[PDB]
């Protein structure tokens, strides 16, 4: 029933596997196709239910119930070398990486609109027991007429816990020293790591580190005008020691973070 419910159009991306451009027949509601092979599927869970599945459907489940800031899990398809998932899909969308490689360093005011709708989002994902564990730009999307951002690849997530994580997936330049240095962390605080990365690629264009040295050595330059408040925030998030990390309230009641725009204003303003 997968070939018949879903019109297959133009191919998306790859890299996580293969997404294309889909919409549901049923009914025309635009869709992603992802389309995942098994046999490179590290990581598996169960549902409750209880069939064994890529634990990426296991993390979207628990996250797709209601709104929020992630893209919704519609449906999903065992096939017999590859699973494939039916996502939602905003139209029209750009990614955040290709946003920022079009326009380079984003103004303030349009960063902190988008920082804390991933905030929101990051925070819902916690809530529903969901580490994601590669926030990065190019897993954040843009809908572009409503300035809504939603977070993408659940690929290397994991479920929330308290006790020390001594696997991670993701991308490098974004993991932080305490992973580098010991191959442990803690979720939390890895998260916040991440999410000072994230900040300084909005505000500067660029990520702050390339290579483990850089990463361990923390120290941060800024190579475009920053506000001394937006670089405080930043420097917070990216404190050497995970415990001099700001948690998500105290990333949202800093001064760089009042104020924020709603989402339908950000657009208004920056993105029409
Ligand atoms: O993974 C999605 C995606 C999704 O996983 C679930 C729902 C979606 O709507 C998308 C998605 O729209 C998507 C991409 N969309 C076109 C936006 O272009 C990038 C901006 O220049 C562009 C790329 C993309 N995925 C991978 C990003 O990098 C791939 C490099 O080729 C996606």
């Amino acid at each position: 029933p997968l070939e018949s419910q879903y019109q297959v159009g133009p191919l998306l991306g790859s890299g996580f596997g293969s997404v294309y451009s889909g919409i549901r027949v049923s009914d025309n509601l635009p869709v992603a196709i992802k389309h995942v092979e098994k046999d490179r599927i590290s990581d598996w869970g169960e549902l409750p239910n209880g069939t064994r599945v890529p634990m990426e459907v296991v993390l979207l489940k628990k996250v797709s119930s209601g709104f929020s800031g992630v893209i919704r899990l519609l449906d999903w398809f065992e096939r017999p070398d590859s699973f494939v998932l039916i996502l939602e899909r905003p139209e029209p969308v750009q990614d955040l990486f290709d946003f920022i490689t079009e326009r380079g360093a984003l103004q303030e005011e349009l960063a902190r609109s988008f920082f804390w709708q991933v905030l929101e989002a990051v925070r819902h994902c916690h809530n529903c027991g969901v580490l994601h564990r590669d926030i990065k730009d190019e897993n954040i999307l843009i809908d572009l007429n409503r300035g809504e951002l939603k977070l993408i690849d659940f690929g290397s997530g994991a479920l929330l816990k308290d006790t020390v994580y001594t696997d991670f997936d993701g991308t490098r330049v974004y993991s932080p020293p305490e992973w580098i240095r010991y191959h442990r962390y803690h979720g939390r605080s890895a998260a916040v790591w991440s999410l000072g990365i994230l900040l300084y690629d909005m505000v500067c264009g660029d990520i702050p580190f390339e290579h483990d040295e850089e990463i361990i050595r923390g120290q941060v330059f800024f190579r475009q005008r920053v506000s001394s408040e937006c670089q405080h925030l930043i420097r917070w998030c990216l404190a050497l020691r995970p415990s001099d990390r700001p948690t998500f309230e105290e990333i949202q009641n800093h001064p760089w973070m009042q104020d924020v725009l709603l989402p339908q204003e950000t657009a208004e303003i920056h993105l029409h």
